[PDB]
């Protein structure tokens, strides 16, 4: 519905592994009346990458929720190459950088607001039987001081109807420090692995993205910085299956840390649901207020 002719490049907004996102201005009248949108593009167009990008586009088109980034349209050439996804432009960027540059104005009540918003978005994803597979603060965008949104779905898969997990291993490497143990060992991805990752997101939020306190830093100072290559993953595996966990972040109440640890249960069936998480987080936020 968008013609590439009229898309005017302004700057680059974010760079991931198979594509990137540009701030551009859709201005068909050529008078700077058009609106500023975000455009996700591909860095290499294989047909594997093209088919997965199309599946992701149709996934995002099927979503509507106040904590999901808004699909706007598609744009292409010549042909059916150069595929580009148009989305609403969120002007405060990723939650990672926003929180790392405003750490002195975001108290625990606002972090709990963000947390409950993420949980509502994730539950909405689950009702459609989608597995996000990449829940992290770098993948959360900020609409304003009171609203955040899940903003990338490049790894999201739909569950088959007879099973509740999804087995997939991608080429290249993976954000293994957000991954549940069953996703490192058997490549199984489900709602419960998304709950593990959300526990990690909670940890991130309450570290305020301190650089020494990142999950990679903490995990590889727990296993030793001498490990390299595949062995890293291996050691991580055993560390997690001996109940080694990320430490409680500085200033984080024990109620929150216990939510985190309950989402890091090794038994994949003893993890909380996103609705139970939203309930507990809302009750804590109400006790603080
Ligand atoms: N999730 C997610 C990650 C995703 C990556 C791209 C490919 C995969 C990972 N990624 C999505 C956006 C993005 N950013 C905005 N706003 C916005 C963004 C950045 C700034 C910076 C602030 C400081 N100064 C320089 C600009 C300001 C405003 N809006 C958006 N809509 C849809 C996406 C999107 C950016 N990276």
């Amino acid at each position: 519905q968008f013609e590439e002719r009229h898309l005017k490049f302004l700057q680059q907004l974010g760079k991931g592994n198979f594509g990137s996102v540009e701030m551009c201005r859709y201005d068909p009248l050529q008078d700077n009346t058009g609106e500023v949108v975000a455009v996700k593009k591909l860095q290499h167009s294989t047909e594997e990458h093209l088919r997965d990008f199309e599946r992701e586009i149709e996934i995002l088109k099927s979503l509507q929720h106040d904590n999901i980034v808004k699909y706007k349209g598609v744009c292409y050439s010549a042909g059916r190459r150069n595929l580009k996804l148009i989305m609403e432009y969120l002007p405060y960027g990723s939650l990672r950088d926003y929180l790392q540059k405003h750490k002195e104005r975001i108290d625990h009540i606002k972090l709990l607001q963000y947390t409950s918003q993420i949980c509502k978005g994730m539950e909405y994803l689950g009702t459609k039987r989608y597995i996000h597979r990449d829940l992290a603060t770098r993948n959360i965008l900020v609409e304003n001081e009171n609203r955040v949104k899940i903003g990338d779905f490049g790894l999201t898969k739909v569950l088959p109807q007879d099973k509740e997990y999804y087995k997939v291993k991608e080429p290249g490497e993976s954000p293994i420090f957000w991954y549940a143990p069953e996703s490192l060992t058997e490549s199984k991805f489900s709602v419960a692995s998304d709950v593990w990752s959300f526990g990690v997101v909670l940890y991130e939020l309450f570290t305020y993205i301190e650089k020494s306190k990142s999950p990679p830093a903490e995990f590889m100072r727990m296993i030793g910085n001498d490990k390299q290559g595949q062995m890293i993953v291996f050691h991580l595996i055993e560390l997690l299956k001996n109940n080694g966990r990320l430490p409680r972040p500085d200033g984080c109440p024990d109620e929150i840390y216990m939510i985190m640890t309950e989402c890091w249960n090794n038994n994949v069936n003893q993890r909380p649901s996103f609705r139970d998480l939203a309930l507990r987080v809302d009750q804590i936020r109400d006790n603080m207020a």
